[PDB]
């Protein structure tokens, strides 16, 4: 048998103490009145007695919402410590007011203050009561703060320090405590959500709590925006500076729900389709024809803007959608000429080392110069960190570097080589060959840059954003695959490097896995890596596991290494990657619409500014506002509070 | 510390004003009576005073369902603005009646009217009360309306215009406001749901709200159909014209739930199996034998219908299931003869240019003529837009165009060529070769047309419909893949076009990737696209990345471009496609049964009509009804209202 007994026994109350506690619990006003009146004369009764659960008379009265008994007890000088916290958590306005007018076990940590707990409960009435009487919440220090106080409190008590920080941020992130007591509720919500996300990053533990608080702040900002009832109010909100300055701040803080709000998107769309009042209600073929006509006239529109900016034809390209169409058309002609650079239209003799540029390359040159100039302008104005946050800008940097290297190598080969030596006799590192290879890589990057234009489309945009979001998990899995690849490459090279044979002995003087008869698949480490990479796609033939000497044990061990690699990468790793992509794609498709709308908002905003109006190659040739904003914010806060009371009930 | 203070302070009430408001909230009739009676004599009390939350005495009384206090306040001439809206939203019939008999903060936008809000709440009693007293809801203008009023209101206030439109459509889409006040609730639900879906398309923002309203209308129509209790009522509903006219209107408006309703499907099945009373209760082998017997007798049934339509054998094919079996059997014999056209049964000498048709082709000719005639009849009767909404009809158009081109090219080659020149010496664009290629493509399309017959099957039908629904997301992903393909094709062609070699230099006088030893994989852009497409399926060998001159840097850059393309398309893009297909297939399989039943209903309805009874090749040889419908609709509305009251409680 397992004996059962109260292992940690607590001192029980007297019969009269339990009578007093049962009296206050029951609600009999007269019984408690008599009990504490008698207690006053003697030392008989301890008015501050505790139930097993640690609740005294006052806490029991609060738990039953018994204002009369509470008033009596407070009149008879009951110990009141922590009673206000229980009243606030119970969310009884009457009890809170009664307590405001006037070491035991406690259900609240010692750092919890009345205003902090009220903010946690998010009760507008009680928070307003506690704020009307001047209260303060200590400022949480910066996340990466190395001051004496932070390190001292962390080393003395890390658990209590983290708990206090999280409680303070829960109090600040309360929508009610921001509706009150915050001068700019929208900006406060933005900055608080951003700071909470950064805390979630740094505080690896308690990550979920900070993420929840950040999401709470984002939702509060979006709901405040929801309460707008006219376009005047929405414009006042979005244009406030402490145009579209508030919207730009929202983009900076990644407030995706706020930006993708339907009315904000409607205003952005009206700004974006500036020249077309009825673009929303046009037919698909009409839209297609208008886009084609604007695109074909991009040289005309750009030249008109250059010659006379202040004219009917000149300022047509300043409209954001027209500007986008013109830039897209210019980039499309650039890609078309990149395609032409390979077709044999007035092509130079291929035996000329360091040839002069063709007409196609002479036409590509202004586009390349324009791209380089535009990218340096963008990184000069926006800064490096904002530039690198965009993977497309990183690809632009790589593409322009490759184009510049192509120009440099072409110039070097032109000034260094004069003759027409046959191409078969050129050195491996001939500058013309390297220039052509770099130009082809640049062509790949330039044509791949077109994917970023999917963001402007309603059908391809969400899909492109979802794939971009999947890329990071794909990259992590590729890292683990590369570790496996290095392992098997090391093993196979170690096994096979003895049997390396010269190219002369090979059937076509060809050594490697790129010959008609593959050979020396695992002779060198670099070639072994190439062989395993190509075996991923089944382009490596099995007979590469044989050697001339026909060492059957060595060949079988090599074939088994190759087969284990194939099972690991193609049967295990590839299907694990498929499963991860499925899970991540479900999670992404949950928020795909919001994410795509945020990306398309960024794309639209990039075309609102006057700078960069001309696409390549043509680009190388207060108090009243604050009062209005405060009035609108007051209306929004009132509507939000009413709506939250409606939803809570 | 972070100071906390009421940033946007509101003017607080007096002690006596707060006493009045607490009196009306408490419910003390005498206190409020005395308070406002005293207020009448002086200017002491403002009866229209506002709480912080913006609720006056009347709103507080409404919120507590206090009819006596409301009556008192209304008697003492309290300002009543917006009180009716709060009463309606609270959904208290007594308060609404009391208020009907008789700029502050408001929880409702200015455009909300009492009837509109009542429709939003969908409360049958309150809506009926407000409708009995004549009320109107402004007509929302057409979606693509360019009138002066629409553009003026949109440009003055777009947010308010969109809000008003959405509120009006929410009011109209109320099931209670359609049960009342709508002459044809089913047709009104159909048209309103269709219009709301179109609004969801056009109004890109607020898409979810319009989709929800459209789904609400569809559900209301389906529930009204659910309330039918006899086959007479169901037939009256489905046959009403303002046969199966109501069902045809439902098909037109894509009311899939209404069509796939069990009783409607049961009636359709009885109409469909006209000749077989017990087809539902027959065995699988009996069904198979009956289908085979009807199919083998299709020439007999068709000829009987031709010779004598009004006879026992003649009108057997008029039955929808018999007609379907006969058409399927005719198409199956057409496909069988298409197979025979390749088998060597009395085959013409292959060296004859422009030969006369074989017996197989002479038998195929009537089928092709019948298909062309049937398709032109279908597009003549139904119109082009209804024809193109069906992808199968588009494939039929392509197939018949290819067949007609085959006939034309055969005739041209017959009249132009007389000799028997050997086939090896024919020109590349010899009309006989083109005719044969077009005929083979037509054979592919004709045999693929059989997939559309899966809709008639209970097991293969849902699957085929699900795949068809997945095709569109597949197409979008193919678009992004084609962009990637063009990028890498541009790069690889740019790198490799210098090393293009003539066909004479190749081992078999064969140039391209279709030789035994592949070569010139990336010499031209077209060939580069072909090479990358075939490398998708692993049919491109690695040695095509080599060149004669063995420029090791160029060959390595080409192999790396090829490998990056392989990783992007096969490891990244293909698995992204798999993930998208999984997600879309889950979403589709949620509604697969309804979708398949709608498709099979369309298939069945296509065989109900007398026109097109004969398959190829044989096809080339009021007030009383309205009263009954209104009676049935009255019964359905009563049953639906009772059922909704039952479900709400
Ligand atoms: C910031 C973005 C980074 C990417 C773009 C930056 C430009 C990078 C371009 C750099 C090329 C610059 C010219 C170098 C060669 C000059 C001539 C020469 O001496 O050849 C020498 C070898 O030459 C080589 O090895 C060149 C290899 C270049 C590979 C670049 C691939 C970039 C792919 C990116 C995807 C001869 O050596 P030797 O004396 O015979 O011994
Ligand atoms: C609406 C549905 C669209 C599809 C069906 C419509 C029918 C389309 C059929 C059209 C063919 C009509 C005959 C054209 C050739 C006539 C003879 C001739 O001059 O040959 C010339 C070349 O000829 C060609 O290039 C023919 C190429 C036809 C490819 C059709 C593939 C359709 C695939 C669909 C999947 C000789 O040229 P030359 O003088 O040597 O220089
Ligand atoms: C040694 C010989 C070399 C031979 C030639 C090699 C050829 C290489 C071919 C290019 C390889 C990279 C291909 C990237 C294609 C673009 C990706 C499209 C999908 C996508 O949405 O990604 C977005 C941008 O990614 C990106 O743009 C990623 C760019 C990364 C920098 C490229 C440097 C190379 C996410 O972008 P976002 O929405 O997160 O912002
Ligand atoms: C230049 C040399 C050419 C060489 C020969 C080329 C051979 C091409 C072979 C045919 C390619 C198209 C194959 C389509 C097969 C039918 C699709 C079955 C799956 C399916 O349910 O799709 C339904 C109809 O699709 C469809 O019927 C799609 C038809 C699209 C038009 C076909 C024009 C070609 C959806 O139909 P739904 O239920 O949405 O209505
Ligand atoms: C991260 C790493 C996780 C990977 C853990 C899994 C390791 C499994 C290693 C398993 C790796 C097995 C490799 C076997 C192999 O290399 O075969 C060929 C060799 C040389 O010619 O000779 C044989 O030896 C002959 C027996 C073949 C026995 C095959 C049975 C193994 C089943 C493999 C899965 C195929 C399933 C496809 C469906
Ligand atoms: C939309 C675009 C999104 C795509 C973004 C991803 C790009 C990855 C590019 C990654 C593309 C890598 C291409 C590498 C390659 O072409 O290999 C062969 C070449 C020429 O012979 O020589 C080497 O260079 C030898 C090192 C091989 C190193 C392979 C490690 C890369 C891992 C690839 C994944 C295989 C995983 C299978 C499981
Ligand atoms: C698929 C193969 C043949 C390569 C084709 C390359 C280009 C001709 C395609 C690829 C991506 C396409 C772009 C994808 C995105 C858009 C957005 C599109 O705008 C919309 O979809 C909605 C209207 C709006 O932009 O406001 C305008 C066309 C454009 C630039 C497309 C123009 C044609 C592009 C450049
Ligand atoms: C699989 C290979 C051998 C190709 C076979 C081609 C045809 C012989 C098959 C392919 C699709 C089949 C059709 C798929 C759909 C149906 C529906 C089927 O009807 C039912 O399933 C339920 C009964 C009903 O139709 O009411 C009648 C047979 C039929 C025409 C099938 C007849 C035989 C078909 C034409
Ligand atoms: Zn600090
Ligand atoms: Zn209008």
């Amino acid at each position: 048998r397992i004996p059962l007994q109260i292992v940690r026994a607590e001192t029980e109350l007297s019969a009269e103490e339990k009578a007093f506690l049962n009296a206050v619990e029951k609600g009999d006003y007269a019984t408690v009145k008599q009990a504490l009146q008698e207690a006053e004369i003697y030392y008989n009764v301890n008015i501050n007695c505790m139930d097993p659960l640690g609740r005294s008379a006052l806490l029991i009265a609060i738990e039953n919402e018994n204002l009369e008994i509470m008033e009596l007890l407070l009149n008879h000088s009951v110990y009141v410590g922590d009673a206000l916290l229980y009243a606030i958590r119970k969310e009884v306005v009457g009890a809170v007011e009664l307590l405001l007018s006037y070491t035991q076990f406690s259900e609240f940590t010692p750092d919890i203050t009345p205003i902090m707990l009220a903010a946690h409960t998010n009760n507008y009435e009680i928070i307003k009561l506690l704020v009307q009487k001047r209260v303060t919440i200590p400022r949480p220090h910066q996340i990466r703060c190395n001051c004496v106080e932070c390190v001292s409190s962390s080393e003395v008590d890390s658990l209590r320090h983290s708990r206090s920080r999280l409680n303070i941020y829960k109090a600040l992130a309360s929508p009610s405590l921001i509706a009150l007591s915050s001068e700019d509720p929208i900006l406060t919500a933005f900055r608080l959500g951003w700071e909470l996300k950064e805390l979630s990053k740094v505080e690896n533990e308690f990550k979920a709590e900070y993420e929840e608080l950040s999401q709470q702040c984002k939702l509060f900002a979006k709901d405040l925006l929801d309460q707008a009832r006219s376009s005047r109010e929405l414009e006042i909100i979005l244009n406030h500076r402490d145009d579209l300055a508030k919207l730009k701040v929202a983009i900076k803080y990644h407030q995706k729900e706020f930006v993708a709000q339907p009315n904000c998107q409607q205003l952005l769309a009206t700004l974006w389709y500036d020249g077309f009042p009825g673009w929303r209600r046009k037919h698909w073929v009409v839209k297609l024809l208008t886009c084609m006509t604007i695109g074909f006239l991009f040289p005309m529109l750009s030249i008109a803007y250059l010659i006379s900016p202040r004219s009917n034809l000149g300022l047509f390209i300043k409209k954001p959608f027209i500007k986008f169409i013109c830039h897209t058309a210019s980039y499309l002609t650039f890609l078309f000429m990149l395609l032409l650079a390979s077709q044999h239209i007035v092509r130079t003799d291929l035996h000329v080392q360091g040839p002069p540029p063709t007409v196609v390359e002479w036409m590509i040159l202004p586009w390349v110069l324009g791209f380089i100039w535009g990218e340096i302008k963008e990184m000069w104005d926006g800064g490096f960190t904002e530039y690198i946050h965009d993977w497309w800008n990183l690809m632009d940097f790589a593409m322009n570097s490759l184009y510049l290297a192509t120009i440099s190598l072409k110039i070097v080969a032109y000034v260094k080589y004069n003759g027409s030596r046959p191409r078969e006799e050129w050195e491996m590192w001939h500058p013309t060959l390297i220039a052509e290879a770099l130009f082809a890589i640049s062509n790949i990057l330039s044509s791949l840059r077109l994917i970023s234009l999917f963001t402007a489309n309603s059908h391809l945009g969400p899909l492109q954003i979802s794939l971009g979001r999947m890329l990071l998990d794909i990259l992590k899995f590729l890292f683990i695959y590369c570790l496996v690849l290095l392992a098997f490459a090391n093993g196979l090279n170690q096994l096979y490097f003895y049997y390396e044979t010269r190219a002369i002995d090979e059937p076509n003087n060809c050594k490697g896995i790129r010959c008609e008869k593959q050979n020396n698949a695992f002779s060198t480490l670099f070639e072994t890596l190439q062989s395993l990479f190509w075996s991923v796609f089944g382009l490596l033939n099995l007979y590469v596991t044989n050697v001339k000497a026909r060492h059957e044990f060595t060949e079988f061990v090599g074939a088994t290494m190759f087969g284990t690699y194939n099972v690991i990468s193609l049967v295990v790793l590839l299907n694990m990657l498929i499963a991860m992509m499925n899970n991540s794609y479900q999670l992404i498709a949950d928020h795909a619409d919001i994410e795509w709308k945020f990306a398309r908002t960024k794309l639209w905003m990039s075309y609102f500014d006057e700078g960069g109006t001309l696409p390549p190659p043509f680009n190388i040739i207060s108090l009243i506002q604050n009062q209005h904003y405060q009035e609108v914010i007051r209306n929004l806060v009132k509507r939000y509070v009413a709506a939250m009371i409606r939803n809570s009930k």
